[PDB]
């Protein structure tokens, strides 16, 4: 991935966990809490958006609006969540816990491939 990964995760320990591991596999990321979605340029080309645990156990209407408009961003879910992303056409799958290199690499690969179909890059 050329572009940073967006990470939206309301658990501090998992923000740390995801940040350390993504950096480890050579990715850059912007890690925020769900109350910070206004701080994100959703129109730009991101390497992907990883959604994790969210306050209220659900997608806020604001995040829904953002995820809907930003259909060019491939979406991953980190761990099993009470919410679902099936409605989103840019949803590309889930990251299994505990995280491991082969499964994470596949997930990030699916993000790259998605971006490729959208016309954004070639590896």
């Amino acid at each position: 991935s050329l572009a940073k990964l967006l990470v939206i995760e309301d658990d501090a320990a998992i923000r740390l966990n995801l940040s350390v591991i993504l950096e480890f596999v050579g990715e850059q990321c912007e890690v925020i809490e769900s109350t910070q979605i206004d701080q994100i340029n959703w129109s730009a080309v991101w390497g992907g958006c990883i959604l994790g645990s969210l306050r209220g156990q659900a997608l806020s209407e604001q995040l829904i609006q953002s995820l809907t408009k930003a259909n060019h961003i491939p979406l991953l879910v980190a761990n099993k969540q009470p919410y679902s992303l099936e409605e989103f056409p840019n949803y590309v799958g889930e990251l299994d816990f505990p995280l491991n290199y082969p499964q994470l690499s596949d997930a990030l690969r699916h993000c790259k491939e998605f971006l490729g179909r959208k016309g954004f890059q070639v590896l």
